């Protein structure tokens, strides 16, 4: 089983977890720990049924970390061992910074000097970047700096709406990446997934190979039953086969070109029955047969549904009113994708470094009590969501996907921040409809300045700083 990896891979799987938690800690502080941990295994190959050997193995990193001389001193987390076991793994959890400027610029010792620099990353992925990194002669950081922005994005998620809606998420992007699948085998993979990401996000790297490989042998085990596209991903090895299928191209979809939701008489009945279940099969089938929209458009749309039943099954003749909720999509999703096209055109009309200094502004504008290169960095998210995918077929299916991600960022990954109360309520209201929330935010009226006085990054810093002092005035001036 994955039982044999991790114990191969136990000096990796221990200086990733240390790493990410304790960002600030040296290679020395590493080893030390790397050799405690590997003595303990042989300890529990030592004995089956020894005290210590029944504990779990994160709950065992974070004991020595704690116990590890004057540790928690030195790098300020005496409070995470201070509290039970689920409360320090909380703990260590909201430890992990993302805005990393206070570390230097640049196998043990290259996953400690990315782990510390990519706390949110899930092993998996590390570990599959260091396989993907063990090459010959003189890249692969654009591939790293993605799978961070998606992971990072639904860990955020997870945080701020609990473990509902990142189920919703996974149901639209395996049914919308596996079309060729059924309900009642996708919702357990999803049930999956979901269960990963608890582990995964909350920094469990042990189970964050266990629940990935359970996820990826769920998958294989169902392969042609599920997919066609994947067939030399489950012949690779761990953990390349983890994020070969993720990699991977969504598959050719069936032959069937649905309307139960809509049609039937007993839709209220269905829904009362067992909502969640029913609204994940709604995700589930519009999802399956819209391959060329977005993640948060498939959410978008499954609680604008939500709404129309929650106004429709309180009134006489229910289906009357909800009988043309298949064209109250199609209607809400044409008008976003038309909006797609109406900022893809602002780029073809200024090019990356004209739109980028509009956004910088903008996010600056609505958002300028974060920092000059968080609101930096954001801007060359942004941008980078139109610079690939606004120019072809499926350019809504991306860029909204891409500029959700930059939101997530901005909201914060690992804590509930107070940004400015509207920046706030867009964050910590409603997971899909945050886009279209900060999309109509006007400057942060209640704003305070303080005192001020490579060369692309320099430009951009100057920007954010120029707006942040002239914020009473306006976008066409500051330009
Ligand atoms: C990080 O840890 C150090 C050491 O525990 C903290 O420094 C102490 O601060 C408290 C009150 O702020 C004083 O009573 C001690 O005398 C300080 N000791 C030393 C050696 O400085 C520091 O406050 C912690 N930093 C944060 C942000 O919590
Ligand atoms: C719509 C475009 O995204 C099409 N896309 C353009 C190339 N992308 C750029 C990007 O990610 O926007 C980088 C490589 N890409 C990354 C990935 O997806 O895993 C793999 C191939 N993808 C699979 C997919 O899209 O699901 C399709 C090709
Ligand atoms: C497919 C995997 O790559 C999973 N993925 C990992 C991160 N990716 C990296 C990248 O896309 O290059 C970006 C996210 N993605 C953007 C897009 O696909 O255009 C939207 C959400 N997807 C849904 C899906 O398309 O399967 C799940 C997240
Ligand atoms: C009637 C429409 O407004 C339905 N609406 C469509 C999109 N909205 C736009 C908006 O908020 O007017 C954003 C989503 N919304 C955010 C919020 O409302 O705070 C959460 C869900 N709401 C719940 C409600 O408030 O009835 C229904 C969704
Ligand atoms: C953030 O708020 C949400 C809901 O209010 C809550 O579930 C979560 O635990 C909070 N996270 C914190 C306080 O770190
Ligand atoms: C929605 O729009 C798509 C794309 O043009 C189209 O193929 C589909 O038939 C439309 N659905 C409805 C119900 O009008
Ligand atoms: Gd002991
Ligand atoms: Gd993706
Ligand atoms: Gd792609």
């Amino acid at each position: 089983s994955t039982q044999k990896f991790i114990e191969d891979n136990i000096e990796y799987i221990t200086i990733i977890a240390f790493a990410q938690y304790v960002q600030e800690a040296t290679f020395e502080e590493m080893e030390k720990l790397v050799k405690d941990m590997v003595e303990y295994k042989d300890r529990c190959m030592a004995d089956k049924t020894l005290p210590e050997c029944s504990k779990l193995p994160n709950n065992v990193l974070q004991e020595k970390i704690c116990a590890m001389e004057g540790l928690p001193q030195k790098h300020n987390f005496s409070h995470c061992c201070s509290k039970v076991d689920a409360q320090r793994r909380l703990c260590f959890f909201y430890n992990k910074k993302s805005d990393v400027g206070f570390l230097p610029p640049f196998l043990n010792h290259f996953l400690y000097e990315v782990a510390r620099r990519n706390p949110f990353v899930f092993a998996p992925t590390l570990l599959t970047v260091a396989v993907h990194f063990e090459e010959v002669a003189k890249p692969v950081t654009q591939y790293l700096k993605a799978f961070s922005s998606y992971q990072k994005h639904v860990c955020g998620a997870l945080l701020k709406f609990g473990t509902k809606v990142v189920h919703f998420i996974y149901i639209a992007i395996l049914s919308q990446k596996f079309p060729k699948i059924e309900f009642k085998e996708l919702i357990s993979l999803v049930e999956d997934v979901s269960s990963n990401y608890d582990g995964c996000c909350e920094g469990d790297v042990v189970q964050c190979i266990r629940d990935t490989s359970k996820v990826m042998n769920h998958i294989c085990s169902k392969q042609d039953s599920i997919s066609s596209k994947i067939k030399e991903c489950c012949e690779k090895k761990i953990p390349e086969r983890g994020q070969c299928i993720i990699n991977s191209n969504k598959d050719d979809r069936p032959k069937d070109l649905e309307g139960k939701f809509t049609d039937s008489e007993n839709v209220c009945q269905e829904r009362d029955a067992d909502p969640d279940t029913f609204f994940a099969k709604f995700t589930f089938e519009y999802s399956r047969r819209h391959p060329d929209l977005s993640i948060p458009e498939l959410l978008r749309i499954v609680q604008i549904y939500k709404d129309l039943l929650r106004n429709c099954c309180n009134t006489e003749n229910p289906p009357g009113c909800y009988r043309y909720a298949e064209d109250k999509f199609n209607e809400t999703t044409e008008k976003s994708l038309k909006m797609v096209q109406q900022e893809c055109k602002h780029f073809q009309n200024l090019g990356k470094d004209g739109l980028k200094y509009h956004y910088l502004i903008r996010l600056t504008k609505i958002a300028p009590q974060l920092s000059t290169e968080e609101l930096v960095s954001l801007g060359e998210k942004m941008v980078t969501a139109f610079t690939t995918c606004c120019t072809l077929s499926e350019e809504f299916a991306c860029v909204d996907n891409l500029a959700d991600l930059v939101f997530g960022e901005l909201c914060g990954v690992n804590e509930n921040r107070t940004i400015n109360p509207a920046v706030d309520h867009c964050c910590k209201t409603n997971f899909a409809f945050r886009r279209p929330c900060f999309e109509s935010l006007k400057a942060d009226k209640t704003y305070v300045p303080p005192p001020f006085s490579e060369l692309q990054r320099k430009t951009d810093r100057f920007l954010v700083n120029l707006v942040k002092l002239k914020h009473e005035l306006t976008d066409e001036e500051l330009q």
